[PDB]
């Protein structure tokens, strides 16, 4: 089937953060789009309540289950703030969540 407008917005927003590179061309979505498997990583998935990847993300927008962009938004912030949980601000991971927010709601405002 083919997209809805509004489809067609949260996947500009979403490749945006998917696609966007520091100045030495690295992804920092690359941790984020697919968590491991609970098996494979128990303490994650008993410390954090509510699980989250941009591979989730891109599921329900394709699905059509977003009505709006802040709705999306709101499961970028969970796995951002997710991040946030379970890494140390020091950590790499940690700074990268914090930029693909900037990123995230600078996109949100270009469009
Ligand atoms: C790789 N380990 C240290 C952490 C991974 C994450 O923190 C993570 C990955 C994908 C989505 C959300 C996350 O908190």
């Amino acid at each position: 089937k083919y997209m809805t407008p509004m489809q067609q917005k949260l996947n500009e927003v979403y490749e945006a953060v998917k696609n966007y590179t520091d100045k030495r061309g690295r992804r920092l979505s690359a941790i984020f789009l697919r968590l491991p498997s609970r098996s494979e990583l128990p303490d994650y998935y008993l410390t954090i309540k509510k699980p989250m990847d941009m591979e989730k993300i891109r599921s329900h927008m394709m699905a059509n289950k977003y009505q709006d962009i802040d709705s999306m938004v709101e499961d970028f912030v969970m796995m951002f703030n997710n991040a946030c949980t379970y890494n140390e601000p020091e950590s790499l991971i940690y700074k990268d969540a914090l930029v693909l927010h900037k990123v995230l709601l600078e996109t949100r405002r270009d469009l």
